[PDB]
DNA sequence: GCATATATATGTATATGTATGTGTGTATATATACACATATATATATATAT
DNA sequence: ATATATATATATATGTGTATATATACACACATACATATACATATATATGC
């Protein structure tokens, strides 16, 4: 039975046993994120790097609450799984505040030790810095294996220093004569699902110094002793360099392409809000408000709010914004209301809509690419036809009247049109289907679908019957299959075994027995007051002996000889029933096939 | 303040394994686009008319 | 105020000519190349080592 009992935790054990809802994500995984300019799949853990952020973003608060004359160097090192923040900030105040349980606690121990604690709990509609919560530097220090915090406020040097999870904490002042401050920890990595910081979260503290030093331009960021520069042209160039940009007293936004998806990045003061909020969708509902009935004058073409804003990636800067509300506590959705923000954000949005108009290398490929969708949707016409002959018929196919229903209908296969046109008469209208082919007969062993159903005539006689390439054959249209391949040796040796070993790709039409060879003979002689045929010429090789004076006809072709021997051969024909034994797929290589040695040794015999 | 050392990054040069030949004609068939004129035909454009 | 009578230049098409082209199998046993990558040497340098 599932157990009922209430506990009552502390501040700790509520944070230690619900890290997911205060850290965010605790688990290693993959996001696309812009790193540097470009779109790249990463995979990390956001809680580490939210605890890298943290303290980030307390020494650049740090720097807007001393309006950037202190906290205007931050020295965020990342090194051998310990990250260094160093500011010259006024300090961390050595006054006296008073916990509610009425201990005493000094003001950087109580403000990196216990949460809920700190110096965001004013009025809110005239801070301008990204904290709210008081409980981020102390979820830092929860955090951490080890945790020491060094702050100088000018006149004294106050060093808290935690450790074993924050389960020891100490807080010494020694007299001094600094002013900064400096948040030196090494993360735990037992309830992360990380064991190193790897250079991915590396590149994305860095990538955040850049676009914090692109907002904030006086602040000099530094990662590892190397300077960090930030200018928003260089960097809305590196996500496309024909980005229209647009920079204002508070906001700066630029206009790029994103061909595989919708692309954003965006910034509330400090903050990497990366799900989003009010603000760019305020933005593009008032950038969209001008351009779609700029878009409707210009190119008279239906696409709507999504459609253009899909193909845009937007990269917009909000500074000192007031009364920021976030949904949780990572502050990835700006969740105040649209009036404060729309007061807020002065953008002009219809000169980014007629700087877009104006380019052709933005709105010219959605136009274009709009345009090639509708006439994709018009190309597709279909409609029905009263008894389609023989499904997708041939010009020089003629059709057996009973061919595709319940029948026994047979399909002729010759490669003369001068040997169909005594057809018609001489067979029968509902079991014989005929027709030619040009030429000879592609070699098909071994080679691709794709390069077999290149062949007009190969998927023309997939396309007659019921043949698919990748599939068994079971309704077909003609029931039989009868081959008159050309009576000579180049119409038997090189048309002949290439249309067989065609068929050779659905081994059961050779199992079937329906495979018939209609014979035709080569040598038409007349001895005596008779015709003699002889289907090879190896017959009358053999048989040229032993016979009298006699009037020879070779026979170059079916279309070489009259209508009334066509009648004999089609309405009493020869059925040579070609089976397909074991082995045939070995004999076929040796055969049809880039090797001939195989033919070498097979000719030696 | 200076030895130094080795590490890895990029030339580089070769040696792999393929990939495309086309060879060079024989052989098999098929397709193409024009000029020469009357004879229908057809199909749809205009008039009108109440 | 549009239905229809009707007229007229569109579409083969005949045969004669006069000329093009094109997909394939054949096979060596190399020919030229297509990249190509890849492993390894060495340089410098810089940051450690002293
Ligand atoms: N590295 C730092 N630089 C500047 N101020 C800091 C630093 N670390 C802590 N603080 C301050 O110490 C107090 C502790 O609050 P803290 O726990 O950091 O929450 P916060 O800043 O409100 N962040 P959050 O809880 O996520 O909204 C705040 O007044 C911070 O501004």
């Amino acid at each position: 039975m599932i157990k009922n009992e209430i506990k009552i935790l502390s501040d700790i054990e509520h944070i230690k046993k619900r890290s997911g809802m205060y850290i965010g994500s605790s688990a290693n995984e993959m996001h696309e994120r812009f790193l540097f300019g470009k779109w790249e799949s990463v995979q990390y853990v956001p809680g580490l790097v939210k605890l890298i952020d943290e303290i980030i973003d307390n020494s650049v608060d740090e720097g807007i609450r001393t309006k950037f004359k202190f906290a205007n160097k931050i020295n965020v090192t990342i090194k051998n799984n310990q990250v260094t923040v160093e500011d010259n900030g006024r300090g961390i105040p050595q006054a006296m505040v008073k916990t509610p349980t009425g201990e005493e606690i000094p003001g950087p121990v109580a403000a990196w030790t216990i949460p809920k604690a700190g110096g965001n709990f004013g009025d809110d509609k005239e801070r301008v810095t990204g904290g709210m919560n008081g409980v981020g530097s102390s979820l830092t220090n929860i955090f951490s294996v080890m945790f020491v915090g060094e702050t100088g406020d000018g006149q004294n040097n106050i060093v808290v220093r935690c450790s074993n999870g924050m389960e020891n904490k100490s807080w010494e002042t020694i007299p001094g004569k600094w002013k900064g401050t400096r948040v030196t920890f090494i993360p735990d990595f037992m309830s992360f699902e990380t064991n190193e910081l790897s250079q991915v979260y590396l590149d994305i503290t860095l990538d955040r110094l850049q676009t914090l030093a692109v907002v904030y331009p006086d602040i000099q960021f530094t990662f590892n002793g190397k300077k960090v520069q930030g200018n928003f042209k260089k960097y809305a160039r590196q996500y496309d360099e024909h980005a229209i940009v647009q920079e204002q007293e508070n906001c700066s936004i630029a206009v790029g392409r994103s061909p595989d998806g919708f692309r954003q990045l965006t910034y509330v003061n400090n903050i990497h809000t990366k799900n989003g909020g009010h603000h760019i969708d305020c933005v593009m509902d008032d950038i969209c408000e001008d351009l779609i009935p700029q878009i409707k004058r210009k190119f008279k073409i239906d696409v709507t709010k999504a459609r253009v804003k899909e193909c845009l990636t937007i990269v917009m800067f909000v500074r000192d914004m007031k009364n920021m509300r976030f949904d949780s506590q990572t502050k990835e959705r700006l969740t105040s209301p649209f009036g404060e923000i729309r007061s807020h954000i002065q953008l002009d949005a219809k000169k980014i809509s007629r700087a877009i108009l104006n380019n052709e290398a933005i709105l010219m490929p959605i136009i274009e690419a709009a345009l090639a969708r509708k006439l994709a949707a018009e190309k597709a016409a279909e409609t029905k036809a009263a008894k389609k002959a023989s499904k997708a018929k041939v010009h020089k196919h003629i059709k057996a009247n009973l061919c595709g229903k319940d029948a026994d209908t047979t399909l002729f296969l010759t490669e003369g049109d001068s040997a169909i046109g005594y057809l018609i008469d001489v067979r029968d209208k509902e079991l014989h289907g005929g027709y030619p082919l040009r030429g000879k007969v592609l070699n098909s062993w071994g080679m691709s679908y794709a390069d077999m159903l290149k062949n007009k005539e190969l998927f023309d006689i997939c396309a007659i019957t019921g043949l698919v390439l990748g599939e068994k054959a079971e309704n077909l249209n003609y029931h039989n299959i009868a081959i008159m391949t050309d009576a000579d040796h180049d119409g038997l040796g090189s048309i002949y075994p290439s249309l067989l070993g065609f068929f050779s790709n659905w081994p059961e039409l050779f199992e079937q027995g329906r495979i018939r060879f209609v014979k035709t003979p080569v040598i038409i002689a007349h001895v005596g007051k008779k015709q003699e045929w002889f289907y090879t010429v190896a017959e009358y090789e053999s048989a040229k002996d032993a016979l009298p004076k006699h009037s020879i006809r070779y026979i170059k072709g079916l279309g070489s000889l009259e209508k009334s021997e066509y009648r004999e051969m089609i309405q009493n024909p020869v059925y040579d029933v070609v089976k397909l034994p074991e082995n045939w797929k070995e004999l076929f290589e040796m055969l049809m096939g880039d090797n001939a040695d195989l033919r070498k040794e097979w000719m030696s015999q």
